[PDB]
């Protein structure tokens, strides 16, 4: 088994529709799953979406599973482009639950109620031929986020229309900048890369790009831009120092260090950033994954940055193969779960004082795979190809 953890079935027996999709699915098939904080799970399987309430109780009269027909796309549908909204934020059966889906090109399909599966309205945004995310936010609305970090608010009206607008300073490219090299240097720079890594919904919506973190304060119909922080300027030395700082040639090494920012979550310590760093000329060249914790207090960064270097340290292969995501189920134990498709790393953040034992949990064996991860009630939840929903709980 695993050394310090129980890894076992979470909740009751899966819906029949979910079981068929899994038993039928081949290892060629891309499945993705959105495990939502409200206790509902959404499986994107071929051209349908299967949505069910995570059944903590086994009772059949409390059982909800609905299957929705996706809007046509030539690309694979993603559970990242797929999000749940609950009436007043309370998850209380099929009528409380509204649903949106987006395609990579920007086609939107919205169900006001998951009770009425044939009843939806449609709209379109627009993107380049883009990895996007769709995120449920306050006021029964949604933010659709481009690979180029164009952020669009989407608000269903009672007419059946979907209102849409771009976020302030969230045009994705250059906003109040023109087409020069140095002269239109203002809120953004010409030599900027604003490629999107992840987004986080707290009234606060954050974006993590390849260069910076931006934050918006929302209400039910608008957003106000709070800040953009050049975290590449701020954290670069702290990341490179925490890995190669005690090397004899640290000064020569550090100017060749590649850093990619991959995921953003939060806990009590503040914002938790997953970063991958490597040096090409290292022999052997390994990829160091770090958890960086910083405070979000007001509009500026504090002097206090912690960098924690994880056990996850694979060989560098290719930059396109640097895939790894972050889950933080418990806001107040300083514990984070790194994941890829084949394994989970239980990792620590911060001081490490209340952290759980660091361990690698394998889900690679016998066609097995990590299809997705989340949290239900502060419990780390993994959705596994062989075994369905599973929790990771400490043995002490």
């Amino acid at each position: 088994e695993t050394v310090n953890y129980n890894v076992q079935l979470f909740g009751s027996s899966l819906p029949v529709k979910v079981m068929e999709a899994l038993s039928n699915a081949s290892a060629d098939e891309p499945m993705a799953a959105c495990i939502h904080e409200g206790g509902w799970a959404w499986l994107a399987c071929n051209d349908r979406l299967i949505i069910w309430k995570i059944s903590h109780s086994s009772s059949a009269k409390l059982m909800v599973c609905k299957e929705l027909p996706l809007p046509l796309s030539d690309s694979e549908w993603s559970a990242d482009l797929v999000d749940i909204c609950a009436q007043t934020g309370d998850p209380a059966a099929a009528q409380s639950v509204a649903l949106m889906a987006a395609t990579p090109e920007g086609s939107s399909r919205y169900w006001p109620n998951i009770l009425h599966e044939g009843t939806y309205i449609e709209s379109y945004t627009e993107f380049g031929s883009l990895c996007a995310f769709v995120t449920a936010v306050k006021g029964n609305s949604f933010i659709l986020s481009s690979e180029k970090n164009q952020l669009v608010r989407l608000t269903p009206d009672a007419s059946g229309k979907m209102n849409q607008r771009v976020l302030p300073q969230g045009q994705g490219m250059l906003s109040g900048i023109g087409r020069r090299v140095s002269t239109l240097f203002g809120i953004l720079s010409p030599a900027v890369e604003s490629t999107l890594c992840s987004v986080l919904w707290d009234d606060c919506f954050y974006t993590l790009t390849d260069s910076s973190i931006n934050k918006w304060d929302l209400d039910d119909t608008s957003e106000s831009q709070v800040l953009n922080w050049d975290m590449s300027r701020v954290l670069r030395e702290y990341i490179s120092d925490a890995i190669w700082g005690s090397e004899s040639d640290y000064d020569d090494i550090k100017a060749g260090i590649n850093i990619n920012y991959l995921s953003l979550n939060q806990n009590c310590d503040g914002l938790v950033i997953l970063s991958a760093a490597w040096h090409p000329g290292d022999n052997p060249c390994q990829i160091y994954y770090t958890l960086v914790t910083v405070k979000d207090e007001g509009y500026n960064i504090s002097d206090e940055i912690t960098v924690e270097v994880t056990q996850f340290n694979p060989v560098f292969q290719a930059r396109g193969m640097q895939l790894c995501q972050l889950v933080v189920p418990n806001f107040s134990s300083q514990a984070c779960y790194l994941y890829t498709q084949e394994m989970i790393f239980a990792c620590s953040t911060g001081t490490g004082r209340s952290t759980l034992p660091q361990e690698k949990i394998p889900f690679e064996a016998q066609g097995d795979n990590i299809v997705g991860a989340g949290s239900c009630e502060g419990w780390p939840v993994f959705f596994i190809r062989k075994s369905g929903m599973l929790t990771v709980v400490a043995r002490e």
